[PDB]
């Protein structure tokens, strides 16, 4: 059977090709996860159809309705067979779906406009002159919200109550706020996206300091799926062959503009 | 049943207490993995006995007998229920045992004696004045053996023919060779051990360059074990509570000597 692959439009993982209107099927897409999907399918020996997740989300469970959204939702309600995307391995997601070993490692990091006198999450917590925030929804905001660590707790206390508001609705908006605030706004996001934007024009952004936590992106399958075991081994095979580092280098640095 | 935990004497994961001769059972030992073992057992709700692996090895399929040695061997042949140690997640081990998601992320780094005019792997590859090698077996040597990357291919071509020999049989031997060779020997090893030794007296070593690859240590159980699922969730939970980072900070930097 043709395996249904759910994925998300996030650069440079899955992007629409220049002339995607002319093309059909899996040819419409390109990127890290498009290249990874091809390798995973070749190792496990299956045909696959790429599909973009309906609501354009990763996967979170609502506190009211209890309904899963995003790609996690698409796996648990049987709308897709496998999730090949930068989907963060988390406790609450691992309870409902299975993750492969991480194909990429990452952390929460600090994005600054070049020239900003900040280097550390400690620095940001000790001042206010430079504003800092996260995305208005999802993983990074939840990290600071639930953190019991002193310094991240002090940063959440500030961000809860900052005037003007410091949260942004999209990544693009967070990046634009950093670029246009003349070094007075710092943006907290996934280290992988931070280092990608650092390679985009007009090269005015910079990743600084060490990561605040340690996470991994994994490929997701449903509980008891017949693909889980082979997919897990494929990821390790591809890591030891050096293809995951070669794949990252291609989409982050070879196609880099800085 | 009392869960049999296999582990290895490797600092600072498992170490003999100053007066272990007086103490019995699990009280003889201390370290990162000792503390982690207590946390995993508390979350999963089992009693446990810490046992040091008889042959003092991590685990590899013997060349002649094809029999697994070390901690991997103790899980595969039914001697142990769980391995709590810095056991590198690799394809060949994953084919015979089950791994939790990584509790620690790391890679290959460079150890130099302070003073050595080396800052990266590229610097190393451009010269033949200062010798450099790896452990005589395991993941670090394999990476260089397989690598298609020009710089690492050039480093392997040098290493595999170097005179005198640049490979060492133990970590203690590699570390000692750096300390006794007066800036003429650099040692390639796992980043975690590198940064541990940097905090050890007499404080004459330094970690330089970014990581050359990336891998992880996992908690391991036998295939189809009922303990695997809960242990995996435990590791993720402890990472999200910030405990794995506090344990890292405790044994590396809080107890540091430099
Ligand atoms: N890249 C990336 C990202 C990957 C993400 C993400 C946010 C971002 N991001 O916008 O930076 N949130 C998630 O909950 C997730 O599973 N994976
Ligand atoms: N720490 C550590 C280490 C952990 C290791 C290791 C070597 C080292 N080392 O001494 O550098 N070899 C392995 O095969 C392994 O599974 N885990």
């Amino acid at each position: 059977k043709t395996v249904v692959v759910t994925t998300i439009l996030e650069s440079p993982y899955v992007m629409m090709k220049k002339n995607h209107e002319m093309l059909e099927g899996n040819e419409r897409y390109e990127g890290y996860c498009v290249d990874l999907a091809a390798e995973i399918a070749k190792h496990c020996g299956f045909k696959y159809k790429l599909t973009i997740v309906g609501d354009g989300k990763y996967g979170a469970r609502d506190a009211d309705t209890k309904i899963w959204n995003g790609m996690v939702g698409e796996l648990v309600y049987g709308k897709a067979d496998i999730a090949i995307a930068p989907l963060t391995i988390t406790l609450v997601r691992e309870e409902v779906i299975d993750f492969s070993k991480p194909f990429m490692s990452l952390g929460i990091s600090i994005m600054i406009k070049k020239g900003t006198p900040i280097e550390s999450a400690e620095d940001l917590s000790k001042q206010t002159e430079i504003a800092y925030g996260t995305l208005d929804s999802g993983s990074t905001k939840e990290f600071f919200r639930r953190s019991k660590i002193a310094v991240f707790d002090k940063m959440w206390t500030y961000m809860r109550s900052a005037e003007p508001s410091v949260f942004v609705r999209t990544t693009a908006e967070g990046v634009a706020r950093v670029r246009k605030s003349k070094g007075k706004y710092a943006y907290l996001l996934e280290s992988t996206m931070n280092e990608y934007i650092e390679q985009r024009k007009p090269c005015d952004t910079m990743k600084v300091g060490g990561n605040l936590d340690s996470k991994g992106y994994g490929i997701a399958t449903p509980k008891g799926s017949s693909l889980g075991n082979a997919v897990n081994l494929a990821v390790l095979k591809l890591n030891e062959q050096g293809l995951l580092d070669k794949l990252k280098n291609k989409w982050w640095y070879d196609k880099g503009e800085c």
